[PDB]
């Protein structure tokens, strides 16, 4: 329960890309959970028009010694060329879940 | 409206239970209100395979000398023996919402 | 990429009201994306009583520079009287992200 837990936030185009990215990042032990949010609506301009479709957001628990490694990844796999990949720096959490985070990304 | 806000996020296996949370959390005026997200996906790692299930996700809302009684508060009456309850201290926000903020949460 | 990107959170009583603040926000050139969470459940008290209602979230992503001036355009064109617009400092995000969101915003 030593390292501080940092939160990463990025969207898909699909679900099974969110859970392919979950997937890989579980794998390789650079974070200790992912939560998908499906259905969400993206709204943007592109070509001076207002774009939208339907996309997933994932929040991912991690600690804050694997927040580059992990953005790295996510970057190297990510379907989008430029993918919002987001880093928040939560300022408390309860002990019992910053040692599991800890210990389920511990080599 | 004299105290900073903070965000408090957690998760749970059923909508009943986050309402729940948030219901008990309401009525000892431990925050000010919830944001439920339902049908959210948390994927994991538990006996070395990776897992899935369906989730509620949490927003709540609350001052900065409440966080810690709410987080207290929050494992105590959780379902889960080790949850994630996770606290984000925003930068700012609107004064006559951290007026409400503070107006619903005060003794 | 020169500015640090800011994430703003308010929620909505109806999805189009989410469509509209983003559109708004989008053709000002005051945020790059709008994400938006449908049918999440609120939870408060009104009138002594625990209530509840249905709401979109949204999550707005700009440059730090342009927060006040969203946050002001936000109060000015909001449904609620007292809205939550709530501001979150990313500790970090990728250069291709940050370059495109100051890109957006840009006149
Ligand atoms: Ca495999
Ligand atoms: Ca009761
Ligand atoms: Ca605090
Ligand atoms: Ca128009
Ligand atoms: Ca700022």
């Amino acid at each position: 329960s030593m390292k501080n837990i940092s939160l990463l936030y990025t969207t898909t185009p699909t679900y099974e890309d969110a859970y392919r990215i979950s997937n890989i990042l579980l794998e390789n032990k650079l974070i200790a959970c992912a939560n998908i949010f499906s259905n969400i609506t993206s709204v943007y301009v592109w070509e001076d028009e207002i774009h939208n479709n339907t996309e997933c957001a994932i929040i991912l628990k991690t600690t804050n010694d694997l927040v580059q490694h992990a953005t790295n990844k996510i970057q190297a796999i990510h379907p989008y060329d430029t993918p919002a990949i987001i880093t928040i720096d939560p300022t408390n959490a309860n002990d019992k879940f910053i040692q599991w985070v800890n210990d389920c990304t511990a080599l």
